[PDB]
């Protein structure tokens, strides 16, 4: 009940998509439930317990479609509810929920570069690598291929409607990479070009399915139809628990001005809706391999992901529970 | 040559995209060699012929890719050039130019109504038709299927870089037609509430192959996916003779500040490029039915519609060429 | 409106399926218009030319989807219709009509006779051939190939509702020919042990769609699936010609009595709907050869046999409109 | 050795299918191993082995292609066989039987509501399943969707020869859910207004592959074609051990005579067989998901539940065997 | 009864594949009945129509496969049987066997040259072709594009047994081509470096298959695989008259020798069998365009080529027939 | 520094191929790395370690593409480096390689003889089996069948460049198994009468894909659009560690002399490239089946045999590193 700011400008943040990205939202998810714990004014741990478990729901109740950030919150609250229920005084509780917010982030971090260094190994000299979106994940992989001295050129999709190429697009530039910059209608007019696909994940189902980026499915598709691998850079944290018991991922549905401006919006007939999608669906098939940082696998065996991580958990509810 | 200033001013606005839709780009070409003969000076006809033949060579090099555009200025100058080589005296060639003009305007309109009519034949009650672009002739197809009563929706793609969503959008509402729109990214992500595929071409090919708006072809590879049919409503005209003798079509690559504009491009590294093609090429084993106003064929009997209206020509030279 | 009981029969018997089969119910048309023509008790031309219409009206309100009764009913009403306005006396109108019936019997006839010889070339010693249905051109290949000395067996699908399936088992094995009888299900199971695929047409579209009895588009789907070839045995009158101009053709849905008897069916609940489509629509991808009179033609090809032969009456209404 | 009357009719029953469903069969397996303890005569330990070992033997003997059913058997008599060889007399013996019997029929029950609970998530609101033969897993599913407030449809496909689509139109439409009920045949024609499929399993492999009714692979394979998932609900039981050594699935050919009854076959010419075969073997590119009572898995992971549920067995020889 | 040497060594020379290539095989024996003509120490018209009849029989009965050899046989026999029957004398039929003979030869030379020109608009500079076998048409095209100042590579597939890709690689070398030559196994692996895929054709049927040298399929399924081209380099007299009614092309089994040679075989058990297939069939569906000296058509429509340049005679017998 | 001649003699006949074949390449290192440890003059631990190590990486610098041999060497290496850090004397070490090696060779022998068992079981009475190359495992498969009574036929595709089919065919041959010989170029032309595809592999990925003999992968892709099972014979020591955390697979290109011989090439133009890749790699969606010493698995748990056999080793360096 007494829940300090820097939870609730997290939160309009990540809803209103200043703070973006699967991996990000994670992040400062878990950076969240740390600053709260750092700067509770509780007396007992049960006061504590009670302020990091609504701050969990107003985090959770932000953004649906990337698990990372439920899964974030259950790494800390797992922890935080077993030294609770276990007895912890005040501050084993405060440092249990700070210290495993930390293990996060910094795993997080971990995960990243070594996903880079694992995927990187997949590109080869001469390589014109196709990707969309913004994925920290997918870009480390063609930032450690480049720093390898491998001479790539990457084809950035502009993703519509919040132009997220747009960022992959400066930040490889940056980086020494050249870029060919085009809209999201022209992914099969260039795939007679490219030589590989490297994409992001916000979920990964039980079945190897990929939740990512509206458009995804597409550059996908014509992927497969092409013979060009398809390689998707995800951390584990971005594979979904619940859809092991049957749970379907929710699409996130955008406010409709994200596509078309307010001022414009409101002159056009009452008989025009706008439907604006954050993500689609990919299915295995159309996916060679899924670059974690415990290494490569085929999309199907999520589900040992999924097993040998996550599933220990689905006999409980959520640590954040009331 | 004495070149009046409409020929001029309407090769701008074909340059430009003021005027697009590879069917109005074709009548604007024909008005113009029509205003030309309206308002010549010339007292010889070979002063008439010189200044449509000049006037022809401006229009022809404004935008490559729509044949409708050289087939309308064909339709014009083998009259013409027939009428001038045959001995015609002046007010004879004036006429030939004028009303050989006003003749294809008139058919094209009469085309256009008649793709409306038959390939409304092909929508069924209930349907959700995808679109793609702008195209008068699928819009007739949309709509006259509305007018016979039939509860139609149309799904709307946005179309970058140049937005003709929009335009489709506001025209398909304003005669009452539900319309829902969204980004080219969320085609197939929509394919499967989608029962029909709707749209235009700017050329069509010996073999079949569509060539149309950036990201026709991702839309009709996902159609095909689900069993989707693709309808493509498109004139006779559409159809590209030099593609008989083994000619590929030139694909036109728009500046690149209609994608990134001007003022935000410039501040852009110098190893991104922006790549703009305005088409791409449709296979036709993705294509069910081509709608033209001499009815529905499968797309690969394109040929038989070249064999029969154009070939007589490709033995001759350009009716505007020395 | 002095209509012989002879074209009421026939009606009865096309619409309860006692006449039933796409070449036969044509054949029984042309011969109502006959028998009605022969018996007539008319004075005037005018008095007949009423009574041929009015029974062309009936007989074709009998079954929709089969093309080729529309055809027949066509083919003897052009020729009847041209007479009466050319002024014919009451005799000649009699007897065109007669006449064309007659010659339309006899052309069916001797079309089946030359697709089994063209057909049955593409048959070879030691195939086994999957058939659907009951389709007097397709008895016609495999009949033939067999008393070419070929040693084929046949897989003979049941064919549900109206067991079909019987019948081509109990003809084919009276020839000598070996039957493997199995249900509709099972299609797939034995599309290994299957070289080749022949089945009937009731209406061929424009695009080289074949609409043949339900199930027809599962075994040719499979059937691609293996590479094995499906041949479509079908008349040039079996060819659609409305579907030029972007008519679909209608599926009839017969009684759900045929699929669950009256006594039974009664006893179920109002929850249960029982749904019989008589004809599903095969993709032209999935046939490699129609089997006309005329000779092998590809799937697509179905335009030319449109164009040359039917596309003429297209300016017309039905010859017997009133 | 002394066998009681219930093991007797119970494998009658089974061979004549009036106890059918791989689930029911497996059940009453171990109903009768059950019945044989429970009135057994015997006194000592060894001829109550004996029988049950015999008992088994004829059970097994049954019908072939269920793997339910010996997983039933050896779920018993693995335990059976530990008791005796590890020195239990004789009423240690008959509880060893009779409580692993009551254990395998309250699990097998268990899994059945769980494979309900889970498999009911991936139904969404409005959607029309289609489902093949009579499978209580299946119908686990879609009834535990609708009683979540669903509205569903369910296509019941008729499963011929036998028509266990019968069974399963009755018993949905008398929970409430609106069924439609099509023949085999008509499976492509109406897979396009299908937004799931959902049926049982009998085998499936090491490698993926569903044995199940004949005809499932007919609908798997068009659900392919359009996109709609094929979800098979089925227990861990229905797991295949033998093939992970190597073994095909037996297809069980039964009599003729229940495709085309006594009284009707005999009089049909010598040269036409039956062919009878009871399932078909769907391979796992088409399946999505398999819905365990242990989760949600793609089709691939049949050998990670083989594995870690049967392997160990595979080195020694069946426990009731000499 | 009295034929030329040269009839005798043309024959020879065809069946041993000392003259081979389809175009090449066809000139072969035109030039042989021109030399059987020239040669012939006849007086009556009918001494030498029945030379000329046999000589036409010894030429067709020494390679099956390729129809280049029968329709040139054709061209040249036609000719001269409608001068015998209109009452030609001796000089006059000579001279008709010598000028269509001369007229075959001269029309084929031109076609394989258009064919070239045509071909070549569809490479593009920096293209790498695949091509199989040895056909002078595919050559025609390259040679034309490499002329025109494109820069391409050309991969020569080896083409067992009888090595004709060493003849291609060094032909192509010979006119400055670069050349990458590889194993026939190969091709799959360098198909993602390949652009287009350009090859001959010994036959075309009515449905638009194409006979070409054993591995021409597998190439085309890997091509369409990876959405390559496939373009078919052919004259209208490959194109098969027989197929419209029905035959299938015998695919000629040649001499176990050229695959083992005799040397080695002799020493092999019996047990092993060597087939030699010289030639394989591949499906219309994965070819994009035939390029003909009349212009591109796609696959299906070969049979226009043959409703509208042989189909006339097909009412008729052979010409070379008593 | 002190190594032994055989170690030199294998490095050689590896290298050029007289020893060939993934599991016996890699016997024939663990018999080299056995009598360098028998014939040492080593005194001290450190001085044979150091023969060791170095006589690995002679061996493993032969032929990259066959992980079977560093597979060997690791088997070996590993338990030799765990000796020398455990402080083991001269002798202790000397046995450790020795019998580390015999270890190796022995249960390799025992895989390839248990692959045969397992593998024919899915070979069923009547078959027809295409193979390639020469796999030890594969014909382990095929011959086991045929000792069971089935009476199967086997197609030997002779596998260019180094003509691996002839060993293949002639062994068989021995064992009284008839054989078809065939070019590669032919294994489209006769997939229809292959029941199954039976081939080995040199290494399998993380990903489920197989690097075999150049050809692998025509006849997989064939083989699955066809429907015939292609089932991949292997030991667990052909997977490969490093695609795990990224590594591609290096396909060895050999001398382009065993294409074209010396005495030929040489003659050739400068501007022939002649290309001899070794091998090919096949995706999973082409692979029924691998049939492992272990069992069968979906290609997609290739991943599993490598979690649970190797990836162990994998956080370290390779053990003959220093
Ligand atoms: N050198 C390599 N090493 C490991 N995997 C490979 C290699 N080359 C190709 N692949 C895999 O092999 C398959 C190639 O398939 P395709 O894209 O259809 O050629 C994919 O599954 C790739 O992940
Ligand atoms: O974790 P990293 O690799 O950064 O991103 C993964 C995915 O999350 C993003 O979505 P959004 O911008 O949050 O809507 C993109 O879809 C991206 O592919
Ligand atoms: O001729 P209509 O049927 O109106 O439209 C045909 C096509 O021409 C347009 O191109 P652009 O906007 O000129 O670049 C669009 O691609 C559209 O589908
Ligand atoms: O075990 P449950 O889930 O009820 O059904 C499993 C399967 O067993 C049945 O076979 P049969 O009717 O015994 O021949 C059907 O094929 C059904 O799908
Ligand atoms: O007429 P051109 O285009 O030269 O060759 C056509 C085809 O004929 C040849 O067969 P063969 O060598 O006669 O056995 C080759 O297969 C070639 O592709
Ligand atoms: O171990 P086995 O099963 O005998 O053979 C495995 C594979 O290794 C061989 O390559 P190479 O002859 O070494 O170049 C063949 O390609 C074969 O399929
Ligand atoms: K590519
Ligand atoms: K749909
Ligand atoms: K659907």
């Amino acid at each position: 009940a007494m829940i300090v700011k820097e939870v609730y400008e997290t939160a309009e943040k990540i809803k209103s998509m200043e703070i973006r990205g699967a991996g990000r939202i994670a992040r400062a998810a878990a950076q969240a439930l740390m600053i709260q714990a750092e700067k509770s004014k509780a007396k007992e741990p049960e006061e504590l317990w009670n302020e990091l478990k609504v701050a969990s729901k107003i985090l959770y109740n932000t953004r649906p479609t990337a698990v990372s950030l439920p899964n974030a919150l259950r790494y800390v609250m797992h922890r935080v509810k077993a030294a609770y229920l276990g007895g912890a005084d005040l501050e084993t509780l405060r440092f249990t929920a700070i210290n495993s917010a930390k293990e996060f982030i910094y795993n997080s971090e971990k995960a990243i570069e070594r996903i880079g260094e694992i995927g990187a190994k997949r590109i080869e000299d001469g390589d014109i690598i196709m990707t969309h979106s913004h994925s920290k994940a997918a870009i480390s992989v063609m930032k450690k291929a480049f720093e390898q001295g491998k001479n790539i050129k990457v084809i950035v999709t502009e993703t519509r409607p919040k132009w997220q190429g747009k960022i992959t697009a400066k930040e490889l530039a940056s980086y020494g990479i050249p870029v060919i910059y085009i809209v999201d209608s022209a992914a099969r007019h260039y795939m007679k070009m490219t030589d590989k696909v490297v994409m992001g994940a916000d979920s990964i189902t039980a079945n190897g399915a990929v939740i990512n980026k509206i458009g995804t499915s597409l550059i996908a598709l014509t992927a497969k139809e092409h013979r060009v691998w398809v390689m998707i850079a995800a951390e584990t944290y971005k594979f979904h628990p619940a859809t092991m018991l049957g749970q379907l991922v929710e699409i996130e549905m955008r406010d409709p001005t994200e596509v078309i401006p307010e001022e414009e919006l409101r002159t056009w007939p009452k008989n025009i809706e706008v439907w604006n999608p954050a993500f689609d669906v990919t299915p295995p098939e159309y996916i060679d391999v899924i670059i974690t940082e415990r290494g490569i696998i085929p999309p199907y065996a999520a589900i040992d992901i999924l097993k040998e991580e996550f599933g220990w958990a689905l006999k409980y509810k959520e640590p954040w529970e009331d």
